[PDB]
């Protein structure tokens, strides 16, 4: 296995987008590309990462890795790369290696791996009654702001975000028009932990838009396109 | 119904930031002439007095007169959910206060519970000051911050000199009459102030480029920031 | 009486900012030739040497030779009250006087207590080194910062390579000859150094865009930042 990613900035932001939510994950390296699946230690949320082999320059993959990366350690290592370095990931077939370029400085770190083995669930495309596409910056400020009002945001479509706390309560209305796009089939209303929404927004540097997909029968989806390569999907169950 | 609309709502942002590290609560006197606040810090050595005239709002409504008990900690948290460009509107009926932030298709409505904090305002007349100094606000801020790294107290004197003395050594800053610097000085005067409260005061620096210091051995010092077109923030502090 | 006036007073700001975290005190050697400082950290594993020549000052008056014992923690704290554009004057008849001149709008006078600290400087002669690396200061700071999250110690070797090993894994950074990188290698050396002191040394990075590492196996590591027109800051550090 070896994958050379010009524009390692992506790999950097990916790790930044994961490390606050989960401490380790099985990286499932494959011929189709890098795909990751993991839940936070409370099992309220699931993140799925997809970097497809076409978005990497080079890319090669003899066998199927079930790499157990310590996501803390990987993010630490990944902070030693400048935003412009060319990151490469080589892993033979129990420790992963990483390489940063430029072209005058060049750095080789090598990360001890870990024995994580849980298989991946098969997660298919559900049907959502309300689907919202909006600027990701806007969405991050809404979760940041409301989280100084209360612990939980109520999301509604007819789209409105509401939080209720000790000092009072607030709500932000957003209307269809970066653009804001609402796709309803049915009115929908669910409450979520702002704690985890504020983890999810750490992916904001990966895309200017975000997409929210709500239904009463499935977890919320919060997804960031890693353009020309894949996506970061966050799944979040509601509160009861 | 009271309802005030302020297009330049960052003023409100700045006013709460100028109050919150000094006082936790306050009675906002709402009348048809505008908003008037006066409140003292928990240790009774300083008084701050805010004036926002109705004509200085873009829109003013005040059917009945109000005395709003406000948790300034709560109100400041709310007001940080507003962007610096948001148009802010305050509204209340004849028990809670409503705030509205207008971005142009995002619109936020927060609701704050009031409290029973009613204390009739004192009449504070104009006094006569042995020395009166008009300086750039930022310089006043820098001086107080500098000297507080030297000692706990500042000695101010005119003929203007700011002096501090501590375990480290001593220091003093001389400003000369000429933003401009202006010393109406009908009298030499030298007094001593707690830099802790001055440094609270300078949190109103954003509200104006200039600050006016009025001193006299017979009356509290007055630190005054004009809120252009709308009123002032006046901080009164007792010496020794 | 001693009186050195520096129009680029920011040089004093950066110099003190570069010493404060390594040493808390030092004897300053004031003579007609200028300012000479030689101090060791309390662990006695590193030595810092400061040269500021008289011709590098705007005025330099030395009526009598001095050995000022200075509390470097006090003098840093005072120098933070200087603005980076200020003219800074040090003066000593006991006590040390610092004058900050803003031109001139504000004029600041600070006074510091001296202390009894007088060791005699020692003759460090121009040693001969096996490898001399001149590079961007900022890059050297980044390498040391980066590697210090991997391990406690960096292994430097002469191309030139920085290595560090720890609980996470391992890392190598290689800079080839090419601000420029020039490696003047006389025989390959390989010494291990505590990253904790190298990160102290790099606090001087604002004084020069270029740093110079010099290594032999028989002598301490030398890390030199020139102070344009005045002299240098030499950090010296023993291996393991
Ligand atoms: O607004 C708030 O923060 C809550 C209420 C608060 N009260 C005290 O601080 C306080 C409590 C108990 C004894 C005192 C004795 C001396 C000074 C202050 C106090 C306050 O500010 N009063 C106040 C606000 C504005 C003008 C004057 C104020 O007090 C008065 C009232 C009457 C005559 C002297 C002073
Ligand atoms: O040691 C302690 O706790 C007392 C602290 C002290 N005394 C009083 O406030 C006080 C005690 C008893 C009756 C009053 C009647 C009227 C006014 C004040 C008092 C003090 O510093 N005030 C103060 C400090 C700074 C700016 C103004 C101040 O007063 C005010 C407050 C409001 C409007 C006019 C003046
Ligand atoms: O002895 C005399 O009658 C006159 C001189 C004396 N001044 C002070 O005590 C004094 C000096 C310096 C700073 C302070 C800070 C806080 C409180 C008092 C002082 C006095 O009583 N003032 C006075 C008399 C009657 C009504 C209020 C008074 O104070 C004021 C006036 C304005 C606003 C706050 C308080
Ligand atoms: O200036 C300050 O910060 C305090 C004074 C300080 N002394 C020590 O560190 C220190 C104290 C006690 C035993 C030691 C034993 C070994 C190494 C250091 C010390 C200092 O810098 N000495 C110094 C400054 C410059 C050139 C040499 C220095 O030491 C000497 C002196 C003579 C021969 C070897 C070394
Ligand atoms: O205490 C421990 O075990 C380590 C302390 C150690 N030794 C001495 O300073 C020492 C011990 C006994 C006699 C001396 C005679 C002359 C000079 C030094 C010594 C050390 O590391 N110095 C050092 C580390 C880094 C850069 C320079 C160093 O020395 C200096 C200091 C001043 C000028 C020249 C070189
Ligand atoms: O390897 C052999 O056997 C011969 C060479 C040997 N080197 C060291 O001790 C040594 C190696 C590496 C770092 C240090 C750091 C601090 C102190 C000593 C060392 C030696 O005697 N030097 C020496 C002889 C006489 C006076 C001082 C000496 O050190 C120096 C020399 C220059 C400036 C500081 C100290
Ligand atoms: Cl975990
Ligand atoms: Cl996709
Ligand atoms: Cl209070
Ligand atoms: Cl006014
Ligand atoms: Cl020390
Ligand atoms: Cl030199």
């Amino acid at each position: 296995f070896e994958a050379r990613l010009v524009q390692g900035s992506i790999l950097k932001k990916v790790l930044e987008a994961l490390k606050d939510l989960i401490n380790e994950a099985c990286w499932d390296i494959s011929s189709s590309g890098v795909n990751l699946q993991s839940m936070d230690s409370s099992h309220v949320s699931l993140v799925q990462l997809t970097l497809r082999s076409e978005g990497f320059d080079t890319y090669r993959c003899d066998r199927n890795l079930a790499m157990g990366v310590n996501l803390t350690s990987m993010s630490k290592i990944l902070k030693c790369a400048g935003n412009e370095d060319i990151i490469t990931l080589r892993a033979e077939d129990d420790t992963l290696a990483l390489v940063f370029e430029a072209q005058e400085k060049v750095s080789d770190y090598e990360m001890k791996l870990m024995d994580l083995d849980v298989e991946q669930l098969g997660i298919p495309e559900q049907e959502y009654s309300c689907v919202v596409k909006m600027p990701s910056g806007e969405f991050a400020r809404i979760c940041r702001d409301l989280s100084h009002i209360g612990d939980a945001v109520v999301i509604s479509c007819a789209v409105k975000f509401s939080a209720s706390g000790e000092l009072g309560n607030g709500n932000i209305k957003l209307s269809q028009t970066e653009a804001v796009t609402i796709e309803m089939n049915e009115p929908v209303q669910l409450t979520f932990a702002l704690r985890y929404l504020n983890f999810f927004t750490k992916a904001t540097p990966l895309s200017s838009t975000v997409t929210l997909s709500m239904s009463a029968d499935v977890p919320l989806v919060v997804e960031y396109k890693i353009a020309d390569m894949g996506h970061l999907k966050y799944y979040l169950a509601p509160k009861i």
